[PDB]
Parts: C-alpha cells; sequence; structure tokens
C-alpha cells in the first residue's frame, strides 16, 4: 500500500531540526524524493553551468525553476546562512538527466565549481 504524499515529506524535513539531514537520511531509507519542481521549456543547447539566469540545459539535462528545487524555498523555512540568502531563488538550475527525478536531492549533495561554473562531477572539465 501506502499512498504517498509531498507534503507529509517537506512538513516533516520543515519542521527537523536539521532539515538536509532528514532528508538525506529519509532517501537513504527509500523514501520517495519530493516531487513537482518546475521543468522548465529549453532547447537543451544551453552552457551546462549548475545555476544561470535563464534556463542553460545541454543534451545531458533538464531545467527547472531554482526556488522549486531548493529545500529550503519548498519547506518554507530560512535558508542556513546569516544573510538567509538562496543561490537558487529567481534562477534556473541545470540537473543532469540520470538524477533528474530528485532535483532537491541533487542540489543539496552536489557543488558548484566557482571556476567553471558547471557541477563538480557532472560537468566540470577542469584539471585535477
Ligand atoms: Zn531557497
Ligand atoms: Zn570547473
Amino acid at each position: 500500500h501506502h499512498h504517498h504524499h509531498n507534503s507529509t515529506v517537506l512538513s516533516f524535513c520543515a519542521f527537523a531540526v536539521d532539515p538536509a539531514k532528514a532528508y538525506k537520511d529519509y532517501l537513504a531509507s527509500g523514501g520517495q524524493p519530493i516531487t513537482n519542481c518546475v521543468k522548465m521549456l529549453c532547447t537543451h543547447t544551453g552552457t551546462g553551468q549548475a545555476i544561470t539566469v535563464t534556463p542553460e540545459a545541454n543534451m545531458d539535462q533538464e531545467s527547472f525553476g531554482g526556488a522549486s528545487c531548493c529545500l529550503y524555498c519548498r519547506c518554507h523555512i530560512d535558508h542556513p546562512n546569516p544573510k538567509g540568502f538562496c543561490d537558487l531563488k529567481g534562477k534556473y538550475v541545470q540537473i543532469p538527466t540520470t538524477c533528474a527525478n530528485d532535483p532537491v536531492g541533487f542540489t543539496l549533495r552536489n557543488t558548484v565549481c566557482t571556476v567553471c561554473g558547471m557541477w563538480k562531477g557532472y560537468g566540470c572539465s577542469c584539471d585535477q
């Protein structure tokens, strides 16, 4: 059985003392990723950079509205920095197609190369 409910998951995380860990542990337990991230119409011929002013998905990505892929925005809670600043809100986020089932998890787990603007491990081809 069990019917599933996005709001159940978001409620659980929103009211957790550590929402990021709550979501991470929930996924690790086999939980269904947060759905309904807002997928954009785009050419799929963009730069493939992680977080952009307009959609920039390449052939191997999807572009989504940034806030819809942000755990803190989606939970309607303050962001984890003194300023309360969200890097995603008002922007567009590119998610590799293999991970597009869980954009919120993807943005939580991953980091952007400050040099090339691509996701580390998913686009950055800078020398190591
Ligand atoms: Zn946010
Ligand atoms: Zn890079």
